[PDB]
């Protein structure tokens, strides 16, 4: 018997594995805590059959995705166990009609500020630009905070009627995204301009916005309760407050229920229930987590009363209050992806935010990443070759990217958006190969990614003759077909078959 458990690297692990040796103490099983990056993705992916943990730590919202890949034990605590958690926290790992993982802890983002540089913080963030002229004169910024990830900037964004799928008694709607609408254009154009009027940096992450945060530069942060351990090492006297508003709205932040489930892979399922119920689940086990990194409000009731006196955690739950406990459903892998893109997109300005958002809705309402990222291949396919076949009526010219070069900058001229890569992976070119215009997507080592779906879908999209795998000279190598997978290389679209 053994234990290898995942949770993410901003978290307690160690005071978690602290945890560990003492289950560890009682049965003679080794408890192993890893917090490998991108966890949540990896875990599907793994599967977590292979290299995975018995036990994987996140937010509910990326659980219901596991379940119905079958990736998870249902778990089956009693009656009397299940009285010692909030029942809503019980509702966030409800999947199908079944248990799915234990609740933990209630994440909700807060405003976290100065108190010296900033005795009184905004209520609005109409008020942060002005703020960081001011700031600016001091040699500090009113604001950093970790732009790269949709969780950060969805209360924003969402804070006028936005969500990820409408929930119609009794059920969400997956195809009724709420992405996209005048609060969010609103919401990201105030992002996107605070970057061009140097008061935010579009690189800025979480380890550069903790950093200048804890180290007295920047007057407010947007964190949860997991990072007030760092910040009470250094030197910032913090107050942890509501979000800002924005146009009069409050801001939404998505809630995470922290959970962990169980590998129905695992050998050591049983092994997995008796750690999680009769050592982290206690007032000593949480204690010993908590201590390491805050959990917010935790599911445990007992231990919550105590917690429930800390004023950064009222705040938490008075941001929790105006936002939304995230759906669970599988679809919201596809939904943070979308905003993700989205987001990203429109900071570094390689879409408009009309563009991005509208994209995002988009893909949001795929089945999967994976159709998503298709879906938008064939979009840009179908522009190139409709503007290479107008080139090419009005120019009486193949249309061809510059030897040594990348990029469709020939057809600039010919289309509304002029696309770069393909989200399947790859740079875009436009070459001949005999007596055919091809679009080739990327190169042998920055190419294109597929699984055999992706591989089907395109085929069946895009028909026969027009995939190919490879190229030698001027002939084709092997087309596609509906069962290959691709990783990491050069694909081949036929935009022309006959440029005579
Ligand atoms: O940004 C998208 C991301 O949001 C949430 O992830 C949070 C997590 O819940 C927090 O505990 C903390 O680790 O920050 C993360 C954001 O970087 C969702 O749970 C996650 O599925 C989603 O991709």
């Amino acid at each position: 018997g053994k234990l290898v458990i995942w949770i993410n690297g901003d978290k307690g692990y160690n005071g978690l594995a602290e945890v560990g040796k003492k289950f560890e103490k009682d049965t003679g099983i080794k408890v192993t805590v890893e917090h490998p990056d991108k966890l949540e993705e990896k875990f599907p992916q793994v599967a977590a059959t292979g290299d995975g943990p018995d036990i994987i730590f996140w937010a509910h919202d990326r659980f219901g995705g596991y379940a119905q890949s079958g990736l998870l034990a249902e778990i089956t605590p009693a009656a009397a166990f299940q009285d010692k958690l909030y029942p809503f926290t019980w509702d966030a790992v409800r999947y199908n009609g079944k248990l799915i993982a234990y609740p933990i802890a209630v994440e909700a983002l807060s405003l976290i500020y100065n108190k010296d540089l900033l005795p009184n913080p905004p209520k609005t963030w109409e008020e942060i630009p002005a703020l960081d002229k001011e700031l600016k004169a001091k040699g500090k910024s009113a604001l950093m905070f970790n732009l790269q990830e949709p969780y950060f900037t969805w209360p924003l964004i969402a804070a006028d009627g936005g969500y990820a799928f409408k929930y119609a008694a009794g059920k969400y709607d997956i195809k009724d995204v709420g992405v996209d609408n005048a609060g969010a254009k609103a919401g990201l154009t105030f992002l996107v301009d605070l970057i061009k009027n140097k008061h935010m940096n579009a690189d800025t992450d979480y380890s550069i916005a903790e950093a200048a945060f804890n180290k007295g530069e920047t007057a407010m942060t947007i964190n949860g309760p997991w990072a007030w351990s760092n910040i009470d090492t250094s030197a910032v006297n913090y107050g942890v407050t509501v979000l800002p508003t924005f146009k009069g709205q409050p801001s939404k932040p998505f809630v995470g229920v922290l959970s962990a489930g169980i590998n129905a892979a695992s050998p050591n399922k049983e092994l997995a229930k008796e750690f999680l119920e009769n050592y982290l689940l206690t007032d000593e086990g949480l204690e010993a987590v908590n201590k390491d990194k805050p959990l917010g409000a935790v599911a445990l009731k007992s231990y919550e009363e105590e917690l429930a006196k800390d004023p950064r955690i009222a705040a938490t739950m008075e941001n929790a209050q105006k936002g939304e406990i995230m759906p669970n459903i599988p679809q919201m892998s596809a939904f943070w992806y979308a905003v993700r893109t989205a987001v990203i997109n429109a900071a570094s300005g390689r879409q408009t935010v009309d563009a991005a958002l509208a994209a995002a809705q988009t893909n949001a309402a795929a089945s999967n990443i994976n159709k998503a990222k298709v879906a938008s291949v064939e979009s840009d396919y179908s522009s190139i070759k409709s503007a290479a076949l107008s080139y090419y009526s009005d120019t009486n010219k193949i249309p061809v990217t510059p030897d040594g070069q990348t990029g469709l900058n020939v057809l600039e001229t010919y289309m509304e958006s002029l696309p770069d890569k393909a989200d399947i992976g790859g740079e875009y070119k436009l070459i001949k190969v005999g007596n055919k215009l091809v679009l080739q997507i990327g190169k042998d080592g920055e190419g294109v990614t597929l699984t055999e779906a992706q591989s089907a879908k395109l085929l069946s999209d895009i028909g026969k003759d027009k995939i190919y795998t490879g190229v030698t000279g001027d002939n084709f190598g092997e087309q596609l077909k509906d069962t290959t997978k691709i990783d990491n290389k050069a694909l081949y679209i036929v935009l022309i078959d006959n440029t005579v």
